[PDB]
């Protein structure tokens, strides 16, 4: 296991424009194109991200493409973001893996906003973290990801991912 597997795991693939858990246009491995309601700003997206014109189908090595850019980008935001870079320093690499999730998932101004759960991860309070974490909206609208991100922060191990 690894952040490309995990993600791969929670975010599935799929080759033709779909919506999210959120009702957003998305190609690939949970690559967002856009909140935008228009499937034509969705369309458009996809062309400028690919560099062709789409029929609003991808190929698995363009959604790999993506997905390779993706993980990149929210990594390097991580270690840009003053908040968010003291506390992934800190953690070990498997738990780390758990944090580009979340960002993956979620941006970062938005896991930048898990102000308590931070904390209690850089201090290694992994069950109190965990209990934290769960008191959010986004472990009530995606369950049983977040279980598995927050398991992984909780035991730094890849149990979660495992039988999957
Ligand atoms: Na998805």
């Amino acid at each position: 296991m690894n952040i490309f597997e995990m993600l791969r795991i929670d975010e599935g693939l799929r080759l033709k424009i779909y919506k999210d858990t959120e009702g957003y246009y998305t190609i690939g491995i949970g690559h967002l194109l856009t909140k935008s309601p228009s499937l034509n700003a969705a369309k458009s997206e996809l062309d400028k991200a690919i560099g062709r014109n789409t029929n609003g189908v991808i190929t698995k090595d363009e959604a790999e493409k993506l997905f390779n850019q993706d993980v990149d980008a929210a990594v390097r935001g991580i270690l840009r973001n003053a908040k968010l870079k003291p506390v992934y320093d800190s953690l070990d690499a498997v738990r780390r893996a758990a944090a580009i999730n979340m960002v993956f998932q979620m941006g970062e101004t938005g896991v930048a906003g898990f102000t308590n759960s931070l904390r209690m991860l850089q201090q290694k309070r992994w069950d109190e973290a965990a209990v934290n974490l769960a008191k959010s909206r986004w472990y009530n609208q995606t369950p049983n990801r977040a279980k598995r991100v927050i398991t992984t922060f909780r035991t730094g191990t890849w149990d979660a991912y495992k039988n999957l």
